């Protein structure tokens, strides 16, 4: 019996929906809901999404409050909708998935995921849900996360990390780190063999191995010598150049973070959304040195080296794919004389 | 077990709220109420109150759907507010009332008009209604109607229209014409001695007398000729004066619908709500006479002519205060050598 | 001493802006002005323009409300500005002008028209106001209106008909025609010989001459007969074909008139806005014969055949240039063996 | 003579409503409030209210700016009208209160205390401010603030912290600390023995006691040791336990303070107004412990110290009311064994 | 060929509009952008401007993303439009200018600045862009801005900082420090002798000199008897006073620095604009001093004490106007006894 006054009441009570029976008195101005407490508005919820301000009060209520998959790893797997749960998006501030499943009145496609509508899409399944590991087994298309095995289904362990409200996190009360089962067209889809992004913040950036460590200990010239990287690039790749107007290198997230401490710089966020690479229009304050898209993907400095070292440096210019997060990345490696002279996320 | 989507439910099943139970999905954009109608949404209420959406809904939902007094009287009466009910005010598109007794959880002060918050406020009590007529005796402040008799209580007979559903209009299958009584501090008033308006429009102007169809019928000099209102200023006040750049006159309804089936004008109400007397921005589209406040009121033809034919003569100008609908109206009365220059309602 | 609270009392106690004292509580939502009258709000203004919602209001209050030049001619002859007015556009429900001189803190270029900024700029000036006609004289660029004769100055008489609060009309207790000025670069111009249109309504049509009267009162094969009317397409341009799926002609609004009084049909004004010549997505209801740009012209009868019996048939297609409210008109006259086959203001 | 023009004056050379004269031009889009500042808009106010943006604008700018009790307070001494003046709530960006004595036409109720209308309403009254006092004396119902003693009234030692301008603060230039006073039904009060907040942040958290130096340094079992809370459950209750899915205790603010500078967490402020207790949605971001309402109260530790040491620790669970900022918290006491298991602020 | 979905395709894919050819299905809700990534929708911008959101949306894509001069600057310098380019304050979040000139068909008042329209205004040219200095020698009004010498133009150094997409930064890999030149009536104006604001932050202050190191480092008293500003009021003017409830001076930004690190402070930024001289509504959160108008300027310190060490210290009050940022600023000096009692950047 769901109501705009019922979600209200659960949110103010409960903290979101938890299925309880109450209602508060609701206002709703603009794109913001409200709620009086005692005499006075108190705000619940500003709508930042394209959705009608009540339904999308709705869909964040009831926003699926245990460990989940990060946004980029459902998007590189093809996640179209989720089954019974609102997968919040906390980068955009919105529903990660445009239609639900036995949810919301207004943005459900179908009550269940087994009626026909659901088919064609690729339905997030959550094994921690009963019946949901049955339901991907009659599902034409899904992704399937659980935290153990599957009889008969070979499993893809993914990342370590996962979102708890809007916290990626690798869990140690929690388990955050699933098992990966998608299907397309009824077929059971091996899942290819993957990096994964680290999802860590330039103002808390910690590193995460020892070369991780050295990286932001060491001097350039020294790092580089330690970890036999001379020839590759990591000056101009991961260390960034900033003695030009146009920003030379500057890839791999921790060498922004190295960065970071010396001197300050902005990071224009122009499509602000989840992606396995970011693409930022970075101004360096210290120098002025400046690029309008500088790719940045965060990946464990060892994994990036072990990327680096295994490739051909003989031609001239050649497009590198590497799966990370699922996905196919592309990579434009340059180099000259047996030698990198730069290698980057692959701008479209 | 209020809620926006048990509201809606009413609306699109009962054509109001109808306290049936049921829910419909929900959307509200800005200042719009929509429902789903087999995947499109379908308009069901476009606020133009100062309230908020859903609240304006609600209360808009919960109008009262019988025959009761015009906002005007109410508002003459001194009425803040209505005993379990919502009087809708459909020339402001609006609640007649700020707050509600038992009606809205967002704008309710009280649930019963027995709570000490209603005792100073002037609550509108229907006798129509099961123990309303108990609950106005025992209340401080209040205004009650009665479609009979009340016992001990001395009527007052109050205008033969009422507003159904916005459609003011005087009853044959319904009883339109009240009883009227209000109280003050405990005590029982005596409702003044008073006129009414005849609330009736331009476009369907009907005659409510035989002076008011030998006025539609007759010409202007042969009208006068046979009511013997020589010296009364009609050619000015009722029949007006299109021959300066200032309209001249014009202020009785009648002469206003006489005018409208000869030639067409332009009334623009600068402030669209129910009063007694209104005030227009009169343009004349056949002379190109205007004039920016033209107060406008409909008496009844015989009602005006007893008013003005009960005036002194003598004095060059005055304020002339007459009481319709429970109101003081003043008018300004001007005149030379014993006779009417001119007689409207003042501009204060 | 402008204010928000000032402007809105003028409001509702002149029926627009007159300069009194006096303030008023004021309520802004949205795009709508609101005023406290005895504890509601009730709507003094909605704004339907793209400036800020108090700044439009200020203008609409401020708004010359004596017979002014319509739009369509003031725009014809280049007016970029008025002299300490404001006139309002009641087609676009906006100010006709971006900037104002004297009139309101926010819009206001200058105080004066005098001032250099206006000296590039065509200001309108109102010969019917003191001081404006010298300050047309000493303007270098200005469109100046008055009543009567102007020493030195050679006339222009212009439209019969003016606007007067939204309402064209031709003027019997006010004058509405005017002589018309202008001046480019400190010369005063020799206006052209020019034809007016006559800026009439389809729901209340009038016509203004014999001709007009027969063309709505004959049959086409006898209106036709009596004029002389063979070989110039009339059945085709001003009564309008609809036999075939596209509508023809049907180009002057006398021929749309006749037609309205049998059968009714849908002009989508998908430019909202007053001009010589009006493009109409036009639907014919009885017959379904429909055409997505109909150019409609109001021009007087005689003026059109004076117009089309002037003209040379002797070839297939040409541009035919008419002078229409000061500005110059473009028509095609599309004719075959020395008679007309359509003539109609140009779609370029 | 009250404008919006004059408003925004005040703001922009006074930085408040200082009732100088004077207007600027202002331009109101949606919810904000600009002004011309050399020929650009500059935006003076973004409306958060629930009130009309001019309206929220005047209340915003006329707000105490002298240290005034904290919002809780207010709230908890049941206060609904300040006298003659707004007190601005900086956690919801909104007036305290809907209604206003004496300041802005639009939420006027009265222009002086005095009237009828205040009579049922707790006014707040300020003692620093003339003649309040004995608006105080003669009003039903009230809440008096002094900043020394007033004859015959038995004061109430307020909380040592008041709120400049947003900033909750113990003032040295100023005096923050008031005597309290409260009427209801024309009868003077006696307010309760009371603990008060402490109104610190978890960002800058500053100790206030020895025992609060020593819990912030020491490791949890020697603090324990030293201050004799074997028990007790402070490893819970104030210490939090991090190693299920579900978050146990964490229900002082100087725990969530020590645990911030170890590692950082999301608090989810899901009601955002300012209250005794505060409830919670928080996510540990190092553990992936979590809980959706989590109740946080800022108590000094000694004072919640002295709290749990004076309860009988003999029953499975009862309810323990405490008098923290005048009004009265439920807390949930569950005991075994003679020993305290959780004690926390209850959930209604 | 501009287009709403040109301009998202240019941000999605260049970071800012670059001219490329392309188009994103973009979708427009109140004053957001959003552009559909993969089935949702993705902001791009949010419009905070008076402009229409699809037009701030073009102006923002299309701002100068070269270091320009600060906003303040080209304001002092009476900079009306810029020349085929946008100059994005990124203090008002807003273009700099009302119009453009060949950059938006909707505020481009002109396609070159050549146009008889750009005249009497005061157009900023860009020597780094190809004709703009030969377009400066023909622009009646203009301000231009050099990275080297132009034959014959007498320059004027400017400040060393400029704004880079918002960031204030002294280049290392691009030039920041330009020749200044102005045109006022096509008359070469001789640009004044003049300090430079420092254009620093609180959060991030460095010193720029060995003074400003010793102001920092040193004691109030022992900094004093270094530089020798015995009876110049530096203990009010530059460290503040907070002992009574209206702070005393806090004029210069090194001393706001300075308390910044000891005691946290509100600045209310009631005018939120760029400018030499900004003005402050200050709280100290430690005293609980403060002051409702605190003028803050951010000048090197040694040019502060160059400038009020060349006052004569002679009478009670006077005006002293100093050209910082090109701009004359009215300091006012109140001396008593051959010392300064204070100096404060005068508030008007
Ligand atoms: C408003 C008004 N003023 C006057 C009239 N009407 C008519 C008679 C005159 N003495 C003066
Ligand atoms: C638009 C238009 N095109 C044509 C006509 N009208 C009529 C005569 C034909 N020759 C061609």
């Amino acid at each position: 019996a769901m109501s705009l006054e019922n979600v209200a009441f659960n949110v103010v009570n409960k903290g979101h929906f938890d299925g309880q029976q109450g209602e508060v008195p609701v206002s709703i101005i603009n794109n913001t809901v409200y709620t009086k407490v005692d005499g006075v508005d108190v705000e619940l919820f500003e709508n930042k999404t394209t959705l009608p301000v009540n339904v999308a009060f709705e869909l964040w209520a009831k926003r699926n409050i245990k460990p989940v998959p990060e946004v980029k790893i459902l998007n590189n797997l093809g996640v179209d909708i989720a089954a019974n749960t609102v997968i919040w998006d906390y980068k955009r501030d919105a529903p990660a998935h445009i239609s639900t499943i036995g949810v919301c009145s207004m943005t459900d496609i179908a009550k269940k995921p087994t009626e026909t509508i659901c088919a064609p899409l690729t339905v997030f399944f959550d094994g921690r849900v009963d019946g949901q590991v049955d339901l991907f087994r009659n599902a034409r298309n899904g992704v399937l996360i659980t935290e153990g095995s599957v009889k008969g289904l070979q499993p893809s362990v993914g990342p370590k990390q996962a979102s708890l409200n809007g916290v990626t996190l690798i869990g140690e009360a929690v388990k955050t780190q699933f098992n990966y089962y998608k299907k397309v067209d009824g077929v059971v889809q091996q899942l290819p063999e993957t990096y994964f992004t680290q999802s860590r913040n330039l103002q808390e950036f910690k590193p995460r191995s020892q070369m991780e460590i050295d990286f932001l200990e060491l001097a350039m010239d020294e790092f580089i010598e330690r970890y036999k990287l001379e020839g590759y690039a990591f000056e101009h790749i991961v260390y960034g150049d900033f003695s030009h107007s146009q920003l030379g290198g500057l890839h791999l997230l921790i060498g922004l973070a190295k960065r970071f401490k010396e001197s300050p710089f902005e990071l224009e966020d122009f499509i602000p959304m989840d992606s396995t690479v970011k693409n930022y229009f970075i101004t360096d304050a210290q120098t002025g040195s400046s690029k309008c898209v500088c790719s940045v993907i965060d990946l464990l400095l060892d994994d990036f080296v072990e990327i680096i070292k295994s490739q051909d440096l003989s031609v001239v210019s050649k497009v590198v794919k590497v799966t990370i997060d699922y996905t196919e990345i592309s990579f434009m490696l340059w180099c000259k004389d047996g030698h990198v002279e730069t290698f980057y996320p692959k701008l479209q």
